[PDB]
């Protein structure tokens, strides 16, 4: 198609207004007094939401230019809440601040490739006294309470998280469900989680977390890459008479049979959801006949000369509950024996012996840990449904929290970790002036969801702003109670995690823009 | 698609024309000297009604914004007629007063959020005054005196209903269908009532009532999640032989079953209703088989391995009649054998003995309440078929509103109850001064409803507003009669219940409104 | 008294105990004594700091304790060497007031046509 | 009358797109390869020129605002001209580069004050090195050379200038003349020179020089102010039989007088100009009387009782020659007799001796040098009336630059003195990094001469820049022979008074500018 092609300082221009819609958006929503957005709907009543998540999800600009700017931000924010399962919004102001003034910066004059090195330098360096501010999260003292103070002070959550981790490990996997009649339960399942995501979107039966969702299925294990959907057919069938669902792990699965999966399934003909086998080489194969063995199915693999149309209901894997994320795939309650799994694990854990290199060994160690390791299951009641589904989702985002304080550590909430660890390196230097600049910027732009938040409370950002960068440590601005104090005591944090993320992903696509000398779109 | 984002004053001001429409259109009927609204038809001659429910329905506006603020009064609104059997009218010229005057107050720089938490105090302290200002409706005297009221001062309908609470008491389910010739009838019949409404409008094939009215009707009974309507299919088309409606009660149904649902029972193929299964958990499973029993249908439940397809229309239950709220299904007649249905109430009553909590017993005395409890049917009696419908009609209106006050009471209606309880309030104060605004614009918007009753009376809003604020208790001013005193002994009177739910939907949307910093549509 | 508009901002920050006889009249007297902080806040501004951290940290101290916004240094405005006669603060706050009172009851304005 | 008022950034722009058309215009005329400006007569053929003043003069803009910023920079850049008898076109290049820098960083958020302090330190630190630079004009040998070089390498008009020098003094009064024939002629006669202009420009006759040149004209003295014409009215006819011109040497000419007299001498008839007497209060007075007595005539005070009505051709002054700067009046070869004029000198010599102040000595022994040093005619000779004119130009120019020399020195011309300099403050540092931005405006700033006279004789401005910063002291590059060397020895210089005062008028409008927040004007 005839492009419409801008250079330079246009480039420029149209993407800070793509991205100022973006941030203004979302940036309302910001801390305890943050405001409403009203999102329409072509069908119902408009949606009234504080979640800047959603809120950036709906935007899209008529502008192609404008647009761009938008969407880069956009994804890139995203990147962080998928890291850490939280600070999208915070990613955005960031990312806004940055840009405003680098693309000021470059304007006047500046080199954007010296600016983008004093940027990124700032950023390194916070993320280092990042590290240093950051309180540890490691007895399961500390555990509850974060959880705790993550469910909005229910103890109960706290209680509970900590005991799934002491029953399953810190790095053991967790799933949550809906609970059976208000008490709680807590179990450990057969099951598994490694690191692919679903083969496309629409696969997505839970548009609040953008997961699949799929109960007591049969799980087809090939090794091959399945293009072409000939060749399911006959699987497929005994799939739809089972009146159960399928989830389909091959080497890949491409175009012809993809598209026709997808279409199918949403059509709801015979409900399926595909992701890649994970890891290559060797132990792809491996850890297939790992899942098999969990689920209880049998691998169909050309190599050994099976084929996919000869394969029936019996070859196939079974588990109660999947759940699927973009780059994730958690397999709850496998039915395969207990014969079979432990002693596939005593196999494995011989060949740890046998070992002859390192890294052979650790990945039988990571076979092993998984397949023996687990699930954490937690079902939540709490009569009447209503409390019930409201807890749940406490509970969850209180897990997601927890693990990644369990990981990193957690630091003063409210941005006043970000202007503090900013406010240290105000020394810091490049290897010339517009490095220089660009380090003054990334620092200025650490201030930025303080002031907002404090912006949307009716305070004056700047003298809350000079107030904290006044005291030390974990000193700040409660915002819920205009008092200043000690943030992790007054119990609010984010956890170290979170702020790294934003901040590092901010920082990346605000560097790539102000780097950014062209733009190629169509014609309207 | 590409959006319109607007911000701050921009977006305020759209909604606000938004809701002025709306509320402008739909207080013109308020009042016994309220005007007539005329509605425009594709098909014949147009619609003359003093009912501002329906107003209500038909206002969509052109611009996307006032339309976003128009549809959100509409649908918080629409609550109070849902929980009291009326109110809604009420609550929106209620909340475009709250919204007029906040935005204002905004507009002058006032803390949004303050405001809204002066407005809630206000609310508050004036549901306690109202409770306070109550009068109980407890003996069956009062009970058939408000009855008489709610009819338009027809006696009979005063006893009818008073003699329907006698047989099945104030609690128990009461229902109202077509007489068999000029006669009341009153027959107690196996039933059940449990809140679940219908999972989609459209659904809805009596627009007066906002209700789902099915006759003779087979009813489904699935412990499944039914995402696909292929799973349908064979109950469908059996269903569609025999040509009787049928009822869905399941987990939830989504996406494309529900969509096919709704396009097929609005298209005329099949006549169809869906709703979700009352509670969660098991004992939502239980509950389940209580309505199974009380139909004389089968649970279909995947955990012993039955599908959908396999069910026939004898698996299926069926009644008389059910009828579906919002927030209601109601089950009237089932064919269950009465041997099968009291076999049923003895178990659960002997698992009563046995419980160990008392919560368990709490639960399960709401369920032998409602399986042993049955329903209350009255059959209106007219001499020619038109005044039967309306006798009906009014019937049900007076059912709704008595039940209103027996749970709650009534106090003096015309909206004076609402300009005393704001003259007991002037001294309430808030945390800072804009909190004391928002106070203040509270209780101005609670004199609201009067004032426009009289102004439709052709009257002078302040004079009698000044006047009945001058009184005490339920002193107000009779509208119709142009006469001062008490509203009680007049026969003027509402609910508490709809006084206070008007009041309370009215300050939520309009809290939701004056925090409203940004509204995102799309483009025309 | 102290110059570069610290006297007025003392003189209102002395104030805020200060009612009227209803709420608008409560709102007449933050108006004008928030408004005695323009000018300190206006100098402030074209000196590139900022009105309101400066504002704020004068507001804290008591007397003619100010900022010298020449030298950007906190002090005895009087002992600084900084001050106004009373006469031109008093009648520039007076005259002020009476020309926005005027304004604020005008509801009717006539001219000729263009 | 209605203004047009803009404020900030849109009055900036303005304002630079204003200097912009005048210094883009003015800026071609530079290097020696300097191009042609052409300006359009409305009667006859245009003009074409290489002088940068003749093209500022024409410069006038239709936005008014735009107008306002050109109008700026050529009246305080014509100041410099009139400082050292050169410089202009220099002062609005520097001017133009500054501003262009100074005001990218305004909108980029630096301080408008900070960056204006930062430049004016650049320029202080600049004009020390510049003196340090400087190389001393002293010995008449030295003069002679400065004069040669300023003359097109003409070694008769430095031995004149020389000549001249050491007739009358280096600090003594020199004038040029038409020869009366080949071979010049020197001749030293009684006169005198003050530091008092035009009262008013319309009173030139010399557009060339913008100054006042009368032959033979009567002189009126009064120690008056003269608001009134019609005590002129006798003189005035006086003045217009004999028909020769008048000059008014009064306490001043005001209102109605004057623009009476700059009408009636714009009419053509009655050829007069007027200036204020030198000095002030009584010093004034003694002065007047100085004059009285070189010219022959009678000073005309109210103290003794003279009045202007009375007044006749006697009490008239006279001289062969005047001529009025903007600044300066110079009166030579008065008709006063020798005994007159040394008997003063007598009577003032006298009053030396009786000082018992030093201040009033030095004063008077300004008036006895004034007095009794008279004034240097140089007449120009040449083979024919053209060549003695070109030689006169010649001999004029290599004058304004030989006695700036003798004052302050000179430096290597080519502008490599600005750049040198400006290579020996990279070192410079202000309070904050806002007034270092300043000063590295400044000191870019000063590149942008020697940069344009490389671009106009079609090298790569860069690159000259570069070189010429690399080696030291009077080092440069020779435009004419695209030779490098000792710019002195190559004969390529400026006097340091003009390069000094062209970068200080510079700097000061461009310091206005930058602070410039609002700019009023007239309606279209």
């Amino acid at each position: 198609a005839a492009k419409d092609v801008k250079f330079g300082n246009d480039a420029r221009v149209k993407m800070l207004r793509g991205v100022n819609v973006l941030a203004d958006a979302v940036k309302v929503t910001l801390g305890p007094k943050g405001r409403n957005v009203v999102l329409d709907k072509s069908f119902g009543a408009p949606t009234i939401t504080k979640d800047g998540v959603s809120v950036a999800r709906e935007i899209e600009l008529e502008d192609k230019f404008e647009n761009m700017g938008a969407q880069m931000v956009k994804e890139v924010a995203s990147k962080a809440n998928d890291a850490a399962g939280d600070g999208t919004t915070t990613a955005t102001v960031l990312a806004q601040a940055i840009i405003t003034e680098g693309l000021a910066a470059v304007a006047a004059g500046m080199n954007p490739m010296d600016l983008k090195r004093g940027i990124d330098k700032a950023v390194t360096a916070a993320v280092e006294e990042l590290k240093a501010l950051s309180v540890p999260c490691s007895d399961s003292k500390a555990i509850a309470q974060v959880g705790t103070i993550s469910a909005n002070s229910d103890e109960t959550v706290g209680k509970l998280i900590a005991e799934a981790m002491d029953k399953v490990g810190k790095e053991g996997v967790i799933t949550v469900e809906d609970g059976t009649g208000l008490q709680d339960e807590l179990d450990v399942v057969e099951g598994m989680q490694f690191d692919r995501g679903y083969l496309s979107p629409y696969f997505i039966n839970k548009p609040e977390t953008g997961a699949v969702e799929l109960e007591s299925p049969f799980i087809l294990l090939a090794d091959k890459k399945i293009s072409n959907i000939r060749e399911m057919l006959p699987v497929l069938e005994a799939v739809a008479k089972a009146g159960k669902p399928l989830l389909i792990i091959a080497e890949d699965v491409e175009g012809e049979a993809l598209a026709t999966l997808v279409v199918n399934t949403m059509r709801g003909i015979v409900k399926v959801a595909a992701v890649k086998a994970p890891g290559f080489g060797d132990r792809r194969k491996a850890m297939l006949q790992d899942i098999a063995t969990l689920t209880g199915g049998t691998v169909i693999s050309e190599e050994i000369g099976m084929e996919l149309e000869k394969a029936t209901l019996e070859d196939l894997g079974q588990a109660k509950r999947v759940v699927i994320n973009k780059d994730t795939t958690t397999i709850i309650d496998g039915v395969g024996e207990e014969a079979a799994i432990q002693g596939r694990v005593a196999q494995i854990r011989q060949q740890i012996e046998e070992a002859t290199s390192d890294y052979d060994r650790e990945k039988l160690q990571e076979r092993v840990a998984k397949l023996a390791g687990g699930v954490a299951v937690i079902k939540v009641g709490a009569a009447t449904e209503v409390e019930m589904k409201e807890k749940k989702a406490r509970v969850e985002d209180a897990l997601h929290a927890t693990r990644a304080a369990v990981e990193e550590g957690v630091v003063a909430g409210g941005g006043v970790a970000l202007i503090r660890v900013a406010s240290k390196l105000a020394d810091l230097r490049g290897q010339n002036e517009d490095q220089n600049v660009g380090i003054k910027v990334a620092l200025r732009a650490m201030e930025a969801p303080l002031r907002q938040i404090v912006l949307n409370c009716g305070e004056e950002p700047s003298v809350v702003a000079n107030t904290v960068k006044g005291g030390d440590g974990n000193y700040g601005y409660n915002a819920a109670t205009e008092e200043y104090g000690n943030m992790i005591d007054m119990g609010i944090l984010d956890p170290t995690k979170v702020t790294r993320s934003a901040l590092q992903y901010a920082a990346s696509v605000a560097g790539l823009m102000i780097t950014t000398e062209c733009m190629v779109t169509d014609l309207p």
